[PDB]
């Protein structure tokens, strides 16, 4: 048994290392004027991909609720156009580029190894997997 | 596996990993009025445990910018007392708040078998992530 042990765990772990991950995204990305989630957006639109808002919240997991306001940001700082069709703008196309370089930033801070990283992918993936 | 490829895959699984847990804790926390940051708050107070609320921001991660609202509604629910025992703020569980806390500790239990992993694969996620929030 003791799962209630591990739920603990993985509860506290989990949390831990996403509030860590959005901390070192927010110093980065406070650069170009963007917040994790909108950062999280523009990466999860595919360049020249026309998507519907709907699609859009299911894929980055968020309620029209953040999404609706979070488009709106992205679409006065024109990196996003809503026509609900959605899809990125030649300027917005163009920074995924350089945002691209972040994660890498990110992520190396954290100073782990690249067996280490390939095994907690690996473990995400089975995770998530199933939802 | 390229470093920017490794970082992708971190990015990506990292995020959805929590989305689904989250999605999963705030339906189950609205029938007690509870957001998952409030959950988490209830659950890094020990009971019978007067903190200092600072001592709490850095435990929780948050910052006292969005601590000190959640404290306060999580206060008038009557599951918390802000004590200023003497220029700091002190943070405690009223008799209510340690009682809830019973049912909220089955919700994570919950919460957690529906990924169904197992209990090994569960060990080498918690062991892989103790290391990485090194």
């Amino acid at each position: 048994g003791s799962h209630m042990y591990l739920s603990k765990q993985l509860c506290f772990l989990f949390y831990v290392s996403s509030k860590e991950i959005i901390k070192k995204y927010t110093n980065y990305l406070k650069e170009y004027d963007l917040t994790y989630t909108g950062y999280i957006v523009l990466m999860a639109i595919e360049n020249d991909e026309k998507l519907n808002i709907k699609k859009l919240g299911e894929r980055v997991f968020l309620d029209s609720g953040t999404l609706t306001p979070l488009l709106k940001k992205l679409e006065k700082k024109d990196y996003v156009v809503r026509t609900l069709q959605i899809s990125l703008t030649e300027q917005g196309k163009a920074i995924k580029s350089p945002l691209a370089e972040i994660s890498v930033k990110v992520f190396n801070e954290f100073n782990i190894s690249e067996r280490e990283a390939s095994d907690i992918i690996n473990n995400l993936r089975n995770f998530v997997s199933k939802n």
